[PDB]
């Protein structure tokens, strides 16, 4: 198998509604949708979407950085992804985004190649995986509200996102636990908005809440503050922002600074790296959680489910980013519909055409 050709495109897909986080809002999914043809006529899906608050990458950057790649991968094989990434490594210091995108089609082709379900290429473990649902940040009975509704559509686990005081966080928190009860799980999630004393103070105010676990309460960068909230509270702490290689998990790893990891495959530059970060993790007792960009649509998401459900140590899923788009840029794989259950089906890659 050998690529003839890589095209790329520019998705701007509206929200439904806009989403607020700790590091801000956003109100469209703009990604770069890749589409890589073999010479016998195969042709594998990408995406990468970059979402500047996090990464600091822009559509723009992105797109011009998967031309350079696309043109660089002329006539390799997509099985020899161990050359993809090294070229494309080898070409940009920084640009996951882009690696992914590239990295996604290439599984997928190898998928189709092999003429099986992308999960099976993966590690085989299941076929199908249960996402929370995110609650962007709002007033307390708002947020409430939303959670009821979801609850309804049969979501079982709800990630909070907090982050403009610990006051009005902890307060959200009570009237979200309030309205649901305690059958209901509930990870928070602060996008590095606290000190590492207001982490504690308010993950102990939480105690009787039951909160499950708390995504990235400090700075991404403050690692010793980081790990000194895991060290101060029994409740799991999870590294997002603070995580977005492998490197940047050995490094975790080697210091103990947090109990999970939140894998992305925008984070780390696709589904090669990915798994590098969740055996890294798995060899160091520390479970994993694929999650999303808000920026990233049905191929992102579908590429994800298949390495979550493939890989035992990825226990947990945020997978929610379809749910929020006007419109969905292909067809097949994890719909727009806002369901716990993502099902993948028999289609081989990733079953998107
Ligand atoms: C809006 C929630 C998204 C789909 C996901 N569950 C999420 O929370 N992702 C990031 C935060 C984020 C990233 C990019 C962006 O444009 C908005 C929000 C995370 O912290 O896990
Ligand atoms: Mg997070």
């Amino acid at each position: 198998m050998k690529i003839k050709q890589v095209h790329v495109r520019a998705s701007k897909i509206k929200l439904k509604e806009t989403f607020t986080i700790a590091l801000g809002t956003i109100e469209s999914a703009d990604s770069a949708i890749v589409e890589i043809e073999t010479e016998e006529g195969l042709v594998g899906y990408g995406e990468g979407g970059p979402g500047i608050f996090i990464t600091g990458e822009t559509l723009a950057g992105t797109l011009e950085t998967i031309e350079l790649f696309g043109q660089a991968i002329i006539g390799l094989n997509p099985f020899n992804i161990e050359k993809i990434h090294e070229v494309m490594d080898k070409i940009s210091a920084f640009a996951p985004a882009a690696k992914a995108a590239i990295d996604i089609a290439c599984y997928d082709l190898m998928g189709q190649k092999a003429q099986l379900p992308l999960y099976q290429l993966l590690g085989g473990y299941d076929n199908q995986v249960i996402t929370d649902i995110t609650l962007g940040i709002d007033e307390p009975n708002v947020m409430a509200q939303k959670a009821v509704e979801k609850v309804k559509l049969g979501f079982d686990t709800l990630k909070i996102k907090v982050g403009t005081g610990i006051e009005a966080d902890i307060a959200r928190v009570k009237a979200i636990r309030e309205a649901v009860g305690f059958d209901i799980k509930l990870r928070l999630d602060a996008n590095q908005a606290w000190t590492p004393k207001d982490a504690v103070k308010a993950i102990q105010a939480l105690a009787d809440y039951q909160i499950e676990l708390v995504e990235q309460p400090v700075k991404r960068r403050d690692l010793e503050g980081l790990k000194y909230v895991t060290s101060q509270v029994n409740t799991t702490i999870m590294a997002d922002e603070s995580c977005f290689d492998a490197q940047d998990a050995l490094e975790l790893v080697k210091k103990g600074t947090v109990d999970v990891i939140n894998i992305k495959l925008m984070k780390c530059g696709g589904i090669h790296e990915a798994l590098k970060i969740n055996q890294i993790c798995e060899t160091a007792g520390i479970e994993c959680m694929i999650g999303c960009m808000a920026e990233e649509t049905t191929i992102g998401i579908t590429a994800a489910a298949h390495l979550a459900a493939a890989q035992k140590n990825i226990t947990r899923a945020d997978l929610d980013a379809t749910f929020g788009l006007e419109t969905a840029p292909v067809t097949g794989g994890v719909s727009l519909e806002a369901k716990p259950l993502l099902e993948l089906g028999e289609a081989a890659g990733l079953g998107i055409s």
